């Protein structure tokens, strides 16, 4: 019926300790999604081509030229960590647990309301009247078989809101069309012209135009109807909530000290290098900590800002996130730069249109690479090497003195063992879909939980078309009574975690909330102001260090 | 459905005599609560700092500087005696019963109605039209586990209305934030300046920002839905509906009279003091009624208007309410001064904005302290004492001649036996929540029935957000269609009482309603006027005296 | 709060003291945060040394 | 301490404790019993005390 | 030795002694000079001793918190004193054996 | 002096029950009919519960 | 965990002038350990 | 070792263990002696109670 409710608001997180040190976290999230009517009722193939950027010589990284199919459907996409958990829950989980794993996901749509707007004068200046449409419906389809392309709204920072008391909106669904884009590489104010800035026609071999009407089972929902998509059971791998510190010079047995320090200030000299036991791979007749044989390489070097190009334009190749070293440079190890809005964590007192940005420096301290202090010697090791026997991060590669050997050096090999990148709080992404290729990547840097079997079916909502009395199908007018709707979305994400074990003598690192000041973890960020302007800055995921080897 | 009702108005009180002199009172209360939309949809941390009061030297008692989290939820708080019982019921219970105890509490919300307002011209001057929203809901949460802070609306005189035929409103919910406030003590027009008037930043150690969305199970209620929170069973202690009169000079056996009076006018002389049997604790060789050894002290002396200060500002320490003596001063024994409004007992013919106030003088006549007639002698008792051997209520303590020894003298000890303070009619408070400390108080002066196990879960209501078609989540506009609602609240408070026993020969005191005049208990207060202006003044809770020892 | 703050800096004034509801134990005709009636005293004063 | 509450001045009762090396008995509340010949007085006391 | 003052974290039970004051029995704020006793007035004749040094306000409606255990150099348990009327707490140990 | 007004009864106060007095004592007493009883009676060691 | 904001926690800080530096709870070059007290009650709770 | 064991609806059973090597030296004398401490050098100075 139209006057009875068909669900319950629930937002609590329930921890349940089951078994020998395993907690069952039951995160719940309920929001009021505000579905507006689509811009047009047609599937349109729109093309973006920023010639004002790419026409300037040197702007190949500023390219975002593409084509997209813009669907009239909106996406209820909930894979971000801030949707389900409050910051106290994330702090308790990251301090108290040792690993996290996803179990299951229930989703629900209830309390549907559709309203149409009208005009009245009342003063000579017309105002809107929001009547009620008890017979108009909204269309819901869950793509549980993943026919349609997988577009996460965590890519565009367009998921559900992170504050439960504020109503949120649904992101519009659109996917990529496969047309060819070619851009000619050129540097800043180079003499000459840009040879290639073209974009191609649709190709007959690879063109996929999907409609959501021909591919899905669409449920109509009036004001008394509810929708519930049942328990999708995850088949992911656990992520670890502890971080590592051991580099390649901190693996194995330390060398035994020949002399010991008398006071608390001086050091202890080891056995001299020429008469020291151990194994190396160089041909010198001495063993040292730098050239000692290790079990495996912990972090690999990766090429800095390599812009590859294959039938779509120049794109930067993704780097595995690692720690920024004492050599503070963040671009080499691939620290992800997040840019989010007021719905997702920006302080609401920011009147400017610029977003809130944050560089996520990784806490995997053994996998980080120091680029200024990396060097390559000649094939027989003769230290100290001459000038022509060493390649450092000062020598020009090719002829370019702005580019050194670290920009092109890839040292990913068979004995390379790196760590999985940490989940990012609120403006993260929980899960992903595995790429449909025969040889998969070892990891996704967008999400820690890549679904092995099938991703959860993405939810697509739209409003049913409300027509006026005048409707010509062969006339492109579409009068279309101005309707909108609000509905309630409730989801349940089940997770399984393990409790932390305390082996170290010293007090280990913890994420504590500090007092009001210039510190990063002051409480006044996580408290509303006098006008209620909340703010969510990210939290450290991996406070507690763990032993690699 | 939208056209059928989901409950029944009930307001009767049912007395049921069960067992050997035990009555089961079944009080019922039904009101029409008027829920207006919140001022803003945000949780805001508002700060109150009255510098216009505390800047004046000598106004430390006028301080009400604090910080509060203001929630968008409203409180349906029913713990006041006037909600459940009519004045005839209170008079019959206080005359006829000997003790009262709380048993159980059922609560219910039904007959929900939500209405939106619009404008029309109709004369050139716009009027409101109150349409009906059959799909908008209201949110209800019962905090049965008491996660949220316990804020009784009987503190602010903001509970349900006491007249059943008038519609009432719900008080807004808000709780205390823990920031530091320091105020420097200074007297009237003192030479110098106020050193401390500061208020602090939020502290990282103790800051608790609770949301009602993340902590509760919220039920949405449309026009056809009902809510019912089941029987909370109380675990309180009984209060006594009889008052005491025996002081510390009326305990035990009276001294036997040596001579008896001949007529009805003269007195009877006892045995002379130097040759009288008995026990004392002084070293004199005579027994008297003043220095005779008693079983226990009945009333203790308590410091008058001590303003303590611990990390929040100066607050007066609470006194146990006792009787005002022949020395009429009410401040020493802590007579509570109630200030209430038209919904709670003020005469409706009072056009002024000032409230209706009433000092509640306690009827525990044995526990009262007379401050002008209290005195302290030296350690060996030598009566009549000299000037330097006695400290009375005229001598200056410190150097202040306005402060005597009774202002600082606390005589609470191990052999102190006082009486529980009486419940106050209509503008009282029925129950309270026990403070979450390891060493609890012996009593609460705000409520006679402190719940031992758990307080009943406080009920929180709000209106669901009705949005217009324009809604930007990253824009702080919130157009928000102007809605309101009315609902019906029905509650059942079960109580158990015992019937009074008549042992005395003489007619005992009773609360009788007198004729129209200048008396306190004239009937014209409890009768409506020509325009229907009702009024509730308090009634005596403990008319019948009882024997202490 | 009678009035609410517009920005994030200012405070919110409550109802004036002479016309405010509540309970006290003093005999004055106004209610304030310092003299409002509480359920119990939380900390007690104790004699120094 | 002679308190007074609606019946006249009465001394507040003390818990009995030991008299110290500071021999004073009034401070710790040593009870002073006054009894007769039926209850323990020597019967050879001709006085009324 | 190594010394350390253990400041308690029971922020609601703390008392501010300089900002405590006592007014006269009918409340008239702002009080005069002879109507208020602050932490500047001499008790007896000693100007180094104020009213906070002698003021005990432990009463029936007093609800304080149990003192926290102290790490390493604490004390875990204690023995209850063999008297008829026991203390409510021991400040040397949080776990008094019943 | 200050000892005449100083009360130091507190939460961590543990005193002993006063001893019964031979012949001219009192054996039992009746508990006072108040809601908050004394911890002891100084007239009798055996207060009937 | 009922509160929205991150609550206080006893975390071990880096080597410096702070009270909770790790170098107190680590032995020196000659093995001179040291135990300074820790906060027992980091997390605030609601009294009433 | 210290063994944490989560048993029931949110209850952990901590099992702390402690092993030391105690070094018992022979007593100073084999007699029970009633020794008296009296610091007259402190308490003889006025103000050192």
């Amino acid at each position: 019926g139209v006057g009875v409710s068909t669900g319950s608001y629930d937002n609590q997180t329930h921890y349940r300790a089951l078994g020998d040190g395993w907690v069952e976290i039951t995160a719940l999230a309920t929001r009021l999604v505000h579905l507006n009517m689509p811009k047009s009722e047609n599937y349109c193939r729109i093309r973006v081509h920023n010639t004002t950027d790419t026409s300037v010589k040197g702007n190949m990284a500023k390219d975002d030229a593409h084509e997209q199919i813009w669907t009239p459907w909106s996406l209820v996409d909930a894979n971000a960590w801030g949707v389900w958990l409050q910051p106290s829950d994330w702090q308790y989980i990251c301090n108290t647990m040792s690993q996290l794993n996803l179990v299951s996901l229930d989703q629900e749509i209830f309390n549907v309301v559709l309203k149409t707007v009208t005009e009245q004068d009342l003063g000579g200046q017309a105002i809107k009247i929001y009547n009620n449409d008890l017979t108009a419906c909204m269309m819901v389809a869950v793509d549980s078989n993943n026919i349609l392309p997988y577009t996460p709204a965590a890519n565009s920072m367009e998921t559900l809101g992170f504050y439960p008391w504020k109503p949120t909106i649904a992101s519009p669904y659109r996917y990529y069309f496969c047309v060819d884009r070619d851009l000619s590489v050129t540097y800043e104010n180079q003499e000459g012209t840009v040879e290639h800035n073209v974009m191609g026609t649709p190709k007959g071999m690879n063109s996929q135009f999907f409609t959501i009407e021909n591919t899905q089972q669409i449920t109509l929902l009036r004001t008394g109807d509810e929708f519930a998509t049942g328990t999708y059971y995850f088949d992911t791998n656990p992520v670890k909530l502890t971080h590592t510190w051991q580099t390649n010079r901190q693996l194995g047995q330390p060398p035994l000290l020949s002399t010991f320090p008398e006071a608390d200030t001086d050091a202890g000299t080891l056995t001299a290098q020429g008469s020291r036991h151990g194994t190396t791979q160089m041909g010198v007749n001495w063993v040292s900590e730098a050239i000692r044989t290790r079990p495996a390489q912990v972090g690999f070097c990766q090429p800095h800002n390599d812009f590859e190009a294959s039938r779509a334009g120049p794109f930067a190749a993704p780097k595995v996130p690692a720690d920024i070293t004492q050599g503070v440079d963040k671009e080499a190890n691939g620290s992800v730069r997040y840019s989010y809005g007021k719905q997702h964590g920006e302080n609401w007192a920011s009147h400017g249109p610029a977003p809130e940005r944050y560089t996520w420096d990784e806490t995997s301290f053994g996998s980080g690479r120091d680029t200024k202090d990396g060097f390559i010697q000649s094939a027989p090791l003769v230290v100290p090497p001459p000038l022509n026997g060493i390649l450092t991060n000062a020598n020009p590669i090719g002829t370019k003195n702005d580019i050194h050997f670290s920009n092109v050096f890839n040292s990913y090999g068979p004995l390379t063992a790196f760590s999985h990148p940490s989940p990012v709080y609120p403006q993260g992404q929980i899960w992903d879909k595995e790429l449909d290729l025969e040889h998969k990547p070892r990891l996704h840097i967008t999400a820690p939980f890549v679904c092995k079997n099938n991703a959860p079916g993405q939810m697509l909502v739209r409003l049913g078309p409300n027509l006026t009395d005048q409707y010509d199908p062969n006339g492109a007018t579409l009068s279309r009574i101005v309707t909108y709707g609000t509905f309630f979305w409730k989801g349940k994400l089940t997770m399984r975690a393990k409790l932390r074990a305390n082996t170290t003598w010293n007090p280990v690192y913890q994420v504590s909330a500090e007092d009001n000041g210039n510190s990063y973890m002051s409480v006044t960020k996580w408290l509303p102001t006098a006008t209620g302007n909340m703010q969510s800055v990210p939290l450290i995921t991996r406070p507690v260090a763990r032993n690699t080897y």
